[PDB]
């Protein structure tokens, strides 16, 4: 979902 | 590489 869907990162999957 | 590319972990990207 958007709001942690977040370019500035990442790799998503260890967040929420 | 194939020998550590294995299903007994894993998310091999960044994990040993
Ligand atoms: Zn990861």
């Amino acid at each position: 979902d958007a709001e942690f869907r977040r370019d500035s990162g990442y790799e998503v999957h260890h967040q929420k």
